């Protein structure tokens, strides 16, 4: 046991470990749909910004939680980075409604933590998840959707004019 | 009867005292506006900043007159502030066909209130009006036209492509 | 059910509706509180000035939710906003302990609402309210509690000196 | 009963007022083992000086702790502050060893306290430890655990080398 | 006998403690007096600074003796700091007088340490006393005197409006 | 066939995506031995921000091969990046002993894939490998040499004075 560890449940070290997993792969989501944008055939420079963006943010979000896992005296486990389900993400629409999608995802898992934490009596790890977590989760989900509801408007995926001007519009 | 009240009319006090709702009322259909326009599934957020502004615009108007009502000795009765007509505003374009007649109705107002001050021989009052209001409810009455004009010639609100680059080109 | 809806109850969106409309009616009360001491037969300029400013801070809280309704993917209905009970608030004491009575009746909402967010599991509507409402809140009652504190000690409001120079050396 | 007193429970004011007595016992521990380490026969300059620090940030919590009993109402009351369990703390390793011990103490209380305020549905209260405490103490007590394991792993208490160059290079 | 240690008595080494001792506890009695001013039912913030920044005086005192004890090879023992003699000091009057009442304590105490050291050939420590400590306390004395006077001459303690007034343009 | 792709053979496509695999998995490598030197019973902070900026530049890497693989006209395919080796790296001496073996594998890669290059007549990539990549592998071999020398000649691993004093002077 670690000397520092105190009021820190192994079901949380072990969620903290699930949730560094989830958050890297999360990363390598958008890394793959940051460069499908990039493509010579896509040519959606904005899009291509906006998800590196994104894939970066994620990558400190597993950071964090890495050095969150250190700071309560767990000790980290990593595992595999699976590939992301799609290698050709379709249209700029299409990927905004699975980053949707995924950030839902990651939205329950962090929830479903938060609750992990309440149930442990763990103040500081709920704590932890509601100030560098739930708000810029939810932040992330208005976003997109946002995002979605504007290209399906402007005529996407069908109209390549509607995701060339909001790439120019709305990305950059 | 206060000590600085002078050729100040009972009507003059009473219309005073509506404006100010009136006005207040104008403020509280923009507010409806501008969130309407920031629900995900809507996600204009120009036609948002721009109906928030004429909220707060209208807000100063009302205590504008709060004020002139003090300072001619009059008393300020305030009444309930009535929801607008609408949770749901449509379209950028309805939302800005909607603030014209609105904005035409508190026009009338003041017009009907011009009328009573000149009827009553009150200089002051009608200097104030034509002063603080008149102009600045012709120049948004023509704004609203022009926006209406522009998002119909361009084909709203059935298209959400020029609802789409008018919140960016002119709102934004 | 909008798309970026998630963990958000039914009765959390109700709620939230609610505390839109008594932040409205604070802002409200307080605007009525400021021009009352900008009458010329009460003539307390800094009393004004005070209240204006919780006015405009109420309607920004109401803002926020607003906001916050919308992030959540829950739908704002407005309701009408009440009169405030006097239109006559008879000196700086009485509007301050008025002030203080209504403070803690908003903050009696807020913490029903906490402990709804609690009940349905919605911890980022915990943190929300938690982060935006509470402390300031309990600082502004605690403020006011000050105020009426030293109005009292002072001779207030029988001594319209104590008013003039609490005004001018609290207030200014 | 206070003006401003609301959902405080007299348990959660008792708790505050045992709090602060326990966050000035630290203060004291701290100004002992501080001076402890400017002896002329001890001699670490920097190991006063991080005492020291450690010391007059327990007396600001207690103050802060203070002025939070009388936001919500609750009256102090101070008891005496215990002088420390040891007058010679022996060594640097030794002092941080019973830093960290104390730190993890005050750690438990602060727990304690936020059990009671969720126990009795004082989110405010819940909120004032998560913010300005819970994430502190933590952050100590990780720096603490650092501190010995780097003197173990040096070669301290024997080693007056290792607690010298430690004093330099990590304190200093 | 520390190496340093030369020409210092075993009796000023204790009274040294015990010096030590009474400073913390004045500093202890100023911080109990700051904080009841900062009371919702008090509500006198600037007596609160004005006996905050006393305390923190009276801390660094503690502190400057602690160094000195070091400085002459003599070996610090802590004592207890006990609660002071109230809980509620009454008045801004009372508590000024309470303060004078405790600074000549302190100032009888530093006279006969100053004997001491004078009847104990210690030359180096007559000097300290003299230094540091004799003049900064009959200055103390002389305010805290002025102040009571003041007061008293405006009306205090019955005049809530005199020690208001005080609070603004003296301690202000 | 994309519309760019000129002189760049299906091998070195796929040669392309294995590499970048690599770099990520390097990433990851070197992501865990950050976090090792940041356990509480590790303690060396320059360890940590050194290996943390080494899994930062595999990253950069990454991102490099995958923008060339666009530029050429290949299809990014992104596998599974493997978890490391070890949970636990043991000792900084061995954690540089492990970096120095991973750059080496890392080398023998780029080397290979420089020689397929080169038989497949590509200079563009041949030049691509050698600006980009093979200078900076030589020079952080040399580099980790360097250290793992230092760190062997100081005593390490068993003189956890050696890592520490190393940590200070070379790494911070
Ligand atoms: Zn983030
Ligand atoms: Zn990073
Ligand atoms: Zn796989
Ligand atoms: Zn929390
Ligand atoms: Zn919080
Ligand atoms: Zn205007
Ligand atoms: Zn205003
Ligand atoms: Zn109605
Ligand atoms: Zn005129
Ligand atoms: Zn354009
Ligand atoms: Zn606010
Ligand atoms: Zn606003
Ligand atoms: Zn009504
Ligand atoms: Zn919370
Ligand atoms: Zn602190
Ligand atoms: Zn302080
Ligand atoms: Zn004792
Ligand atoms: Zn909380
Ligand atoms: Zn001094
Ligand atoms: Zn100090
Ligand atoms: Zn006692
Ligand atoms: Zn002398
Ligand atoms: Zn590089
Ligand atoms: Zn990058
Ligand atoms: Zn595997
Ligand atoms: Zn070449
Ligand atoms: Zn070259």
């Amino acid at each position: 046991t670690s000397q520092v560890r105190q009021n820190y449940h192994q079901d949380s070290e072990a969620a903290i470990n699930r949730q560094i997993n989830l958050d890297l792969y999360a990363s390598y989501v958008y890394l793959s749909m940051s460069y499908y944008f990039d493509r010579d055939d896509v040519a959606l420079k904005n899009f291509a910004k906006y998800f590196l963006h994104q894939s970066h943010e994620e990558r400190e979000h597993a950071e964090k939680l890495m050095k969150l896992q250190n700071q309560r005296g767990g000790r980290i486990f990593l595992q595999d980075i699976q590939k992301p389900d799609c290698d050709d993400w379709e249209s700029g629409l299409n990927a905004m409604e699975c980053a949707l999608h995924l950030d839902k995802n990651v939205n329950q898992s962090l929830l479903e933590l938060h609750k992990l934490a309440t149930d442990k009596n763990d103040p500081h790890l709920c704590d932890f998840i509601e100030t560098h977590y739930l708000n810029e989760q939810v932040k992330a989900i208005k976003e997109l959707g946002d995002h979605v509801t504007n290209l399906r408007k402007m005529g996407a995926p069908e109209s390549g004019l509607a995701e060339y001007l909001f790439d120019k519009h709305t990305l950059g």
